[PDB]
């Protein structure tokens, strides 16, 4: 119940040098893997550095705010070359970097494919994250993994708003229960049915020797529309009522 | 009226090998030709796989919920090797993967250029979706694109909330059409001017002889602030009314 | 205050051709620089292309509306190639493209490694933007970075939505100021606390010798959960009220 972010293709890889493209971010995956045959040459099972120094790292991003849990780190599969210990920076506006645990340098590993996991409680709020290598066993050279909370439902929701009223005195006679309904049509078409929120901003309604009822419903709620149901009951006389509506979709 | 996802760079993808850099996702795009000079490689017009079976794939991702409409498929520009079926994963949560209607076994591409095209319908609601070559002539190599719906110009809208009152006896007294305007300043000014929407949650205000009359409107709304128009008419007396409010932005 | 969008890993970058692998646009970032060794070859300092003439191309795109504020271009870090002129062209849907103030040659780098830098007035509103090489010495061999504004504290919001009510008539009877308070539970736990905004959409109240008082508070909200605390004073018997409320957390 994390989500493996480079698996998932969500993150843009940027590399500070490679030893040159058959070495690049793109072999950086964690347990990445390739042909056996001997005979050939198909890329490092890892990204490499081109440069050996303290100054080398992978930075990853995207756009959204990313809650990160953990990251894994392995060492190169097809040579003796792993990272033994790195540092963490990451930012959240994509304008200023923060070191993570106050540039705690991280121990890692010590082998070819045994994965070292380091979870961030709280997790790290980011948009982008960069490992940064410290120390390293006969080269730069890692594969590895960021896993985050997964999207909530609730998230990047998409949002139409309107107002309607009665407009007329539909309501502002008669005795019982009185309603009418008025047809909204969402300025544009969602692609599934949205909730529709309602808040009133208009009362011009006679109390029932002073009892003051009236009520606003959304209800056949389409892709394209809804209708407002306008309420009263006992002897109101409602003149008219406005509402504000805020049309939500989610999970779009 | 779809959107070519590779073309417009709004996907990142992943492959499971690479015969080798030169072979990369990278030069994978529908119609992707590069230099005619037989004199030097510069890369082949596909992705082509390192292993040849029946696990290799090309992962495309983001964030984004995606609504995919078709795919197409292409085999490779300058040598004669193509995928000739495959299947179809997806996810929308990117935790939990699927099989595309039931793991169907999709007819692909019988020659280098010919563009073969599978419509969704309906459309594949998902983050990331991998192609799972499953046949191929002579070696796992592939051109292809992705489409998908356009971004509704109502999704990811920005928004900011607060409230407003009248906050003193303004229109406590006096007859006939009787307004006070507060102005409210948004906590951060907006890139463009965002829509304002209201909703009563305070009325404290008397009835002229039994009949209720008071509105609110939002106007004169500006990237930094709104104006919020307390309205009451005939002779009521309104005490105080307040107004939250939720400003969007669209498309921004 | 501006957003390197590169060096963060926010865009996923497409060229045309590549001269190879070793000329890709990975190695396209501004200022980018690897191993000084004379005896090996890590790659170029630029993205190149594999074809010359004036249909060359790097698309930078995401999912994201993005406001770009400059562009920067520099030429190639270790030989003697570089654009002197480019056009640009983007898209707002992904869809229809657009040329840059009506397809302005921009006079771009004469040399490797001096930064020339347009400047938008006004941002370009964009999810893809591409730079078209149109001269050059040599080669089309560049670095570049794209520039744009960070994003608002506002933006991206995550909602849930829902309505609340007295239900009985607590509110009813009474004298003085009431309160009754009804908890709210999200249906989905928020990761850090919103802020709740409310509006009526039901009156089922008497007035107190014709002074109407009623009013919602959303208080004691947290990550679950909040409190909607009906209020009444005066002598108001209170029968019932709705409120709908829109829960909204930001930056997360
Ligand atoms: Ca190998
Ligand atoms: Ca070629
Ligand atoms: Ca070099
Ligand atoms: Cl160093
Ligand atoms: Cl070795
Ligand atoms: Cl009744
Ligand atoms: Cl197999
Ligand atoms: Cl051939
Ligand atoms: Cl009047
Ligand atoms: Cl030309
Ligand atoms: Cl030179
Ligand atoms: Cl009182």
């Amino acid at each position: 119940g994390s989500v493996s972010c480079l698996a998932n293709a969500l993150l843009n890889l940027r590399s500070s040098t490679d030893y040159n493209a058959d070495h690049g971010v793109k072999n950086s995956i964690l347990n990445f893997s390739n042909s056996k045959d001997a005979s050939r040459f198909d890329g490092s099972e890892s990204w490499s550095s081109s440069v050996l120094d303290k100054n080398q790292f992978i930075v990853a991003g995207s756009d959204s705010v990313k809650h990160f849990v953990a990251i894994s780190t392995q060492g190169r599969g097809d040579h003796d070359q792993w990272v033994t210990s790195y540092k963490l920076r990451y930012t959240l506006d994509n304008v200023n970097w923060v070191e993570y645990n106050n540039g705690e340098i991280i121990n890692a590993n010590k082998d070819r494919n045994s994965i070292v996991t380091i979870n961030f409680n709280p997790p790290i709020k980011a948009r982008s994250i960069a490992i940064h290598p410290q120390t390293y066993n006969n080269h730069i050279s890692l594969r590895w993994e960021l896993y985050a909370l997964p999207v909530k439902s609730y998230s990047n929701p998409s949002v139409q708003v309107g107002e309607v009223s009665i407009g007329d005195r539909s309501l502002n006679s008669g005795t019982g229960s009185r309603t009418i309904v008025r047809h909204v049509k969402f300025p544009v078409e969602f692609l599934s049915v949205p909730i529709v929120s309602i808040g009133c901003k208009k009362v011009d309604a006679h109390t029932d020797n002073g009892q003051m009822r009236w009520e606003g419903k959304s209800e056949n709620i389409t892709t394209k529309g809804f209708d407002l149901t306008f309420i009263t009951w006992g002897n109101n006389a409602v003149y008219d009522l406005t509402f504000d509506y805020v049309a939500v979709e989610f999970n779009n």
